[PDB]
């Protein structure tokens, strides 16, 4: 069924609420017993998000290889990504420790350090060129390069150094900056043509690492990020657009992590955002 024509009746007989938790009922349950140790309690941002056992990401440190964080591998589209929490200002190094072992070329953020009122992540990058930071405990470096704000997202250039080698790799930032403090956005429009701009730059492709996408509990906005551009994907790909199915494809995605998409107003914009978004795909 045509997504577009789904859209509608679902609109009009207003039963998005409905379609939402059948999602939910049908998601995966895996375990997530290492999120769960005692010694991870500081490391998680909430009780009740955490990453399964089989796709988690694991530092590259004898200690403890803990990270909230996941690894969303979508066989047909070709795409991979990291999907995580915003750092904790005790978990700022192992950030970007993931980030260097996992060989990402670009970071997304969805979210504003500060949202109702309360820290919604930490300040995990340089503010200046000239006060570049230090983590001490994974031996790295991180230096602001540039920094170009725009009316509805932010794009930084970032050095990251591995001290230990004394290698530098670039690191692309892309902050959308404007998503409201409650609900959705109206239009899907600065949403898509933020994608875009990630997509141009050259972060998503195989040649890279996956990227690694935040906002604060890492499924919410998140989660639309990369539904959206998957379902999109697919669509350039097959035969016939029609067949993908958005649902279907979230429910594949929860095989990875838990809980993306987080409200039925969520689910709703998504579907608007890949509706638009083919008007550009398909040659419209």
């Amino acid at each position: 069924m045509e997504m577009e024509k789904e859209f509608e009746q679902i609109d009009k007989s207003g039963s998005w609420a409905a379609i939402y938790q059948d999602i939910r009922h049908e998601a995966s349950d895996f375990p997530s017993r290492v999120a769960k140790l005692p010694k991870n309690k500081n490391r998680n941002r909430y009780r009740d998000v955490s990453p399964f056992d089989h796709s988690r990401i694991k530092l590259h440190q004898e200690d403890n290889d803990y990270i909230n964080a996941s690894l969303i591998k979508m066989e047909e589209a070709q795409r991979s990504y990291i999907l995580t929490q915003g750092p904790l200002p005790n978990t700022v190094g192992h950030f970007w420790e993931m980030v260097w072992e996992q060989k990402s070329r670009g970071v997304v953020m969805l979210n504003r350090v500060m949202e109702k009122g309360s820290l919604k992540c930490a300040q995990y990058w340089p503010q200046k060129e000239e006060k570049e930071m230090i983590f001490e405990d994974t031996n790295l470096k991180l230096t602001l390069i540039s920094e170009d704000i725009k009316s509805y997202y932010t794009v930084r250039q970032l050095e990251l150094e591995n001290l230990t080698t004394q290698e530098t790799r670039e690191i692309l930032h892309f902050h959308y900056t404007t998503w409201p403090d409650f609900g959705v956005p109206e239009s899907p429009a600065s949403f898509l043509n933020f994608l875009f701009k990630v997509r141009e730059s050259g972060s998503l492709s195989p040649e890279h690492g996956p990227v690694v996408v935040h906002c604060s509990a890492g499924i919410g906005r998140s989660g639309t990020f990369c539904l959206a551009d998957t379902c999109l994907l697919l669509m350039d790909k097959r035969k016939d657009p029609s067949s993908v199915d958005i649902k279907k494809v979230l429910l594949e995605m929860r095989k990875f992590r838990m809980g993306l998409i987080q409200t039925a107003d969520q689910l709703r914009f998504s579907y608007l955002a890949v509706i638009e978004g083919a008007k550009f795909i398909m040659g419209d």
